[PDB]
C-alpha cells in the first residue's frame, strides 16, 4: 500500500514504518486508548491547499471524556490542549521541540521527520540526521521532549489531517523578550517551543526563526 | 580528588564525570546562569542524617530574581517550582521520570544514577542498565523527560543537598484515582511522576509505587 509506495519513492532519506524498532528512541506508540469524540470533530474540518494551518486549543476537542482520561493518566494530571495541523506541506522546512511530551494522532496518513535535540551542537542540526517516519490513518504517537519534529509531510495528494495534544500554553506568544544568555535561548520561539529554522523557508525566517538547519530542506516525494 | 575516589570504589557500575559527554544523552549541564540567591538559602541548612527529604516547592526561593528568569527563559513561560533534596543516601531506590525537564543544582558534590526511559520493558527497569555521574559542587543540570533519575546517592560522609526546580504541581498527590489502561498508567504515583521502584524499598511500595526494578539496589561506595 502507501507505506511501501512512499518508501520507493524516498530513497534519499532513512525512512521507516512508525511500527519499526528504529522509532523506539523518538517517541512510542500509543495503542490503548480510542479517540471516537476527536475524530468526529476532525471531519468537520478541510484540509488548507495554500499553506498548513495549527490551532492550538480546541474547546470542542478539549470538552471531551478523552481529553480528560489523557489529562488525568497520560501527562499525570498536569493540564492539557488539543489542536489540530492540517496542510499540504511536502518540506522539512524547520525542527522544534518542547520541554514536555506531544501526543501526534494521524487522522489520515502522513510522515513525521524527525531528529534527536542531542544532535543540535552550536544550534546547528544536520539534515543528514532527519528520520522519516510513515504513520498510518488512525495511529497515536507520543514524541518524547527529547525529539525534534514540525508539520508533517503529506502522503495523499489532498495534504494530511493531525491532532496535536500538548501542555496547555505550548506554542501560545511569548509574553516577555528574556535576556538570552545560553546556547538554546537563541531558539525560544514561542511558549515552550524552541524552534531551528531551514535558512531557505522565508515564512519562518520572516518572524525571526533561527537559522540552523545545515543541509537540503527535505522532500517528501508522494 | 573526589572524583577520581569515587570512580575507584565504584567499579561495579559505569561511573562517569557530569561533564562527559556521555552525560549528553540525558541531560545538558547549565552554565551561564547565577544562582547565587538560592545557595544561600541552601546554606542555611544542615543535612538529615536518617533519611531524605524533599520540599517541592518553597515560597522564599520561589521569590527570587532567578526563579523569573528560569521560567522565562529556560522553561518557556511554563509555571515552575522551586525545592530541594537532602539526604544521606546512598543507593538506587527507584528510577522516576517527568514528562519535563528536571532541573538539579548541586549544593555539595552529589552522584546520580540514571537510565533512560526507552530501556524501560513491560514496565521492568535493569540495574545492569543505569549508569552513575558524579556532580560537583556548583553544577547544574538539565535533566530531560526521557531521563530515568531519583535521589541523589552521597559523595561527603555528611550527605548532600540538591536544589530541585520542576514544571509547578510536579510531585503533587494524584488527586483522581485513574483507570488503569496502558503499561505506564502501572508507573503513574504523583503528579507529573512515573516511579518503577525497587522491590526491596518497602517505604515506596507502601505508597503505591510499582515494583519494577531487576538486580540488585545499586550501592554507591563512598
Ligand atoms: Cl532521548
Ligand atoms: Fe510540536
Ligand atoms: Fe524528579
Ligand atoms: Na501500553
Ligand atoms: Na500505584
Amino acid at each position: 500500500g502507501s507505506f511501501q509506495y512512499m518508501k520507493d519513492l524516498n530513497k534519499h532519506i532513512p525512512f521507516y514504518h512508525i511500527e519499526d524498532s528504529k522509532f523506539k528512541h523518538y517517541g512510542k506508540v500509543i495503542n490503548e486508548y480510542d479517540f471516537n469524540e476527536l475524530e468526529t470533530y476532525m471531519d468537520s474540518l478541510t484540509i488548507p491547499q495554500d499553506q498548513n494551518v495549527y490551532v492550538a486549543s480546541v474547546t470542542e476537542m478539549e470538552n471531551t471524556i478523552i481529553k480528560n482520561q489523557l489529562q488525568e493518566a497520560f501527562y499525570g494530571e498536569m493540564s492539557i490542549q488539543i489542536g489540530y495541523c492540517n496542510g499540504p506541506n511536502s518540506t522539512l522546512n524547520g525542527l522544534e521541540y518542547h520541554k514536555s511530551s506531544e501526543i501526534n494522532i494521524a487522522i489520515t496518513d502522513m510522515v513525521l521527520l524527525l531528529g534527536k535535540v542531542q544532535e543540535v551542537e552550536n544550534n546547528v542540526f544536520h539534515s543528514n540526521d532527519v528520520i522519516a517516519f510513515f504513520v498510518p490513518k488512525g495511529t497515536a504517537v507520543e514524541l518524547y521532549s527529547t525529539t525534534l519534529h514540525f508539520a508533517p509531510c503529506k502522503v495523499n495528494n489532498e495534504g494530511f489531517k493531525t491532532i496535536v495534544i500538548l501542555p496547555k500554553g505550548t506554542n501560545d506568544p511569548l509574553s516577555t523578550n528574556i535576556q538570552k544568555r545560553t546556547k538554546e535561548d537563541e531558539l525560544l520561539f514561542m511558549k515552550n517551543k524552541w524552534l531551528i529554522a531551514h535558512p531557505e523557508r522565508e515564512q519562518l525566517i520572516n518572524k525571526g526563526a533561527h537559522p540552523g538547519i545545515k543541509g537540503e530542506n527535505i522532500k517528501v516525494y508522494q
